[PDB]
């Protein structure tokens, strides 16, 4: 959605630290190659984002959801986020695990 | 702009460490000011969304940019971008220098 919809009610800023770009580039890949597919349909989801920071080292999705509520609901109780994550984990060049940052928009600057 | 929309040719994603709640809106309020309408005529500029983190301890903008030298130059050699900066650093509350992480869109999971 776009980044200042109103309906986006919760962000959460997933961090993926890689061991380099070949790494990054599988990662994403993996994250957008059909493991998720059943995500687009939950109630309240609204985008997932993956980034590859420009240095190399990690992996970055950008997650908006319409609530805290759907995304523990519709996400965190349903036994594929576990799925997703074990996937995800799986991948050599993987050095650690995803650290993430919950967090809800307050304010934006738009062009003009 | 969209998350996934194809001019965004790069993104920041930028956290300032503050002391709690209070805070947090005083860093918003000031970063999305008013006096910081200058911002939304860079050329290459597409969006700055700032968030609270829910756990009070940090603001997070993520920012979508056209590409690497619209922010670096047409928003970083421009001196109110200084200004900026140091407006964000010396405000009450703030635990540490901002951190940011720079990376570009790969793929993205959107509902249909
Ligand atoms: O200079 C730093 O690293 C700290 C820092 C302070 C203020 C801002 C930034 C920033 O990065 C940005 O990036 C940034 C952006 O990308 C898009 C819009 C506004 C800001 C405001």
């Amino acid at each position: 959605a776009e980044v200042n919809d109103p309906r986006v009610g919760f962000v959460a800023v997933v961090t993926f630290p890689v061991d380099g770009p070949a790494t990054q580039h599988k990662l994403v890949e993996l994250a957008t190659g059909g493991v998720q597919e059943w995500i687009r349909e939950v109630p309240g989801f609204l985008s997932a984002t993956y980034h590859a920071s420009t240095d190399g080292t990690a992996v970055v999705n950008y997650a908006q959801w319409e609530s805290e509520q759907a995304y523990r609901v519709n996400f965190g109780a349903d036994p594929r986020s576990a799925e997703l994550r074990e996937a995800l984990s799986s991948l050599p060049g993987l050095m650690g695990p995803p650290k993430a940052v919950f967090m809800t928009p307050r304010g934006a600057i738009l062009p003009s």
